[PDB]
């Protein structure tokens, strides 16, 4: 069991997505980069430094947060047949809560 | 309303107000490109974007309930309860409409 | 009791004081590209764009009633009550025309 | 009456003067791309652009009467009384020509 | 024993990934540099100057850190049959710690 | 006669380069303007206003300076036929001195 | 040598330390896209760029004699007495190689 620690304002997200199944039985993956997804925040970076080496701008997401994000610019990472993505917090569109 | 979408930064959630326009023959042809502006209702607003330094969030100029005119370009479609929603940057909001 | 359009940021609502480009055979050739500058009347103005400190809005240099020369590029057409309007950035306004 | 034009921001109104481009065959050829720079006279100047903070308009470096060298690109042609004028950003002005 | 010193916010990384063979014995390299990799930070730049130009903003990686990064924009450098990459600290996605 | 006064951070440069024939007596000029040239600074603008709005950032070239520069983005100006160029101080690569 | 080149801003003059690579037949083939990074010696350095304030020049992180790795892209070739030189921004310098 490894432990990934995102840098700057990048976060690690666990893809809660599932490929769509065609009626004929074919399964087409979601190569869709523009297609936004819903996942869970697993790790967050410290935050980006401001103009001067003063303070880190806290992120607006935390571990456990369910979020909607864009895959574009993201980096896929698999671990124990698990899908993960490393993306900038600016790609996160919104947080979904119950 | 079990689920609740909370936009980040200066993005907002808008509920599209419109209807599939029909052709004289009885056909409906939507707008996939999303290049025409639209009218909708602000459902949720983000906190806003952090200023240069990072000590203040510049408040947005729209609020829940506001009817606005916006550009779908760059926006993201989200359906829920057969309802159409769009997540866009407040910069895409052109004006607020008020009777 | 009537719909009123309110421009966000430094955008302004302008009304049409010109007609479509005419021809020698009578055919009306509209401009879809919107590359020719036009002349219109400022109908509504936005509050202005926030400075940086998030402190003050930089007032615009146009007011309702002003006749202005502007670029249609980047503008958004809006028709209401049968009149043609345009929502554009205050940066697209070239000059104010006064008697 | 004779309406006057009032440039906004750092834009200025310039009056153009062009030589006879008559080719040998008595054919004159205009510059559509407006790539070639020209010489003209500053007729009106804008107040100047606001600063980031919002405490001053940075004065322009040209004044009425100044003969200047400028790029037509980005400029907007305006013909009043047969004469040709141009509205351009002060950034397009290259140099001021003085006797 | 020449030693490389990265400038600004660039870091020198040692690629520790391994060419993969095809079922035919062939070997296929990744020239486009679009796939992220895992490596070890060998040297780090002082960091970028702040707005005011008085202090540099320290980087969030240190020598010995195992990182996940994007090869895009990076520059390959070989020395003693060892593969190295000079990249911007912005290309480093996360630090991997056992 | 007349004296050109550059605005902002633009400068007037007098081209010193001259044409070069071929083995056939032919001459090929540089329409592209991608080759850098050597010339003399004739007049310099006041300099660009700081973002603040209270100070002109002095340029690093003075009249009489021989400089190497890029013609790209430059504007040609012929007077008494002397070939001149109006370019941004940012196109000035270096100053050549004895 | 007599004439000496003095780089401006944060640009530096580097002396190309790269060589030819003859093919088995004889004929040697050189670079041409300028994407391949090179190694060379810093011969001269500019004073550095003035911050936004304009009160101070941010010193460069390279000095004369430094052996550096750099990108030729954006560089400008300069020959003299047979030796090849390049004028590039200090931003193209990747690292300093020391022994
Ligand atoms: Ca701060």
């Amino acid at each position: 069991k490894v432990n990934i620690k995102p840098l700057e304002d990048k976060i690690l997200v666990q893809a809660n997505e599932a490929e769509t199944t065609t009626a004929s039985g074919l399964v087409i993956p979601d190569t869709a980069k523009e297609k936004p997804q819903e996942g869970t925040v697993v790790a967050v970076g410290p935050g980006r430094w401001d103009e001067d080496g003063e303070k880190r701008i806290p992120l607006d997401v935390a571990e456990g947060d369910t979020v909607i994000y864009s895959k574009y610019g993201g980096t896929e990472i698999k671990y124990n047949g698990e899908e993960y993505l490393i993306l900038s917090a600016r790609d996160v569109l919104a947080v979904v809560s119950k």
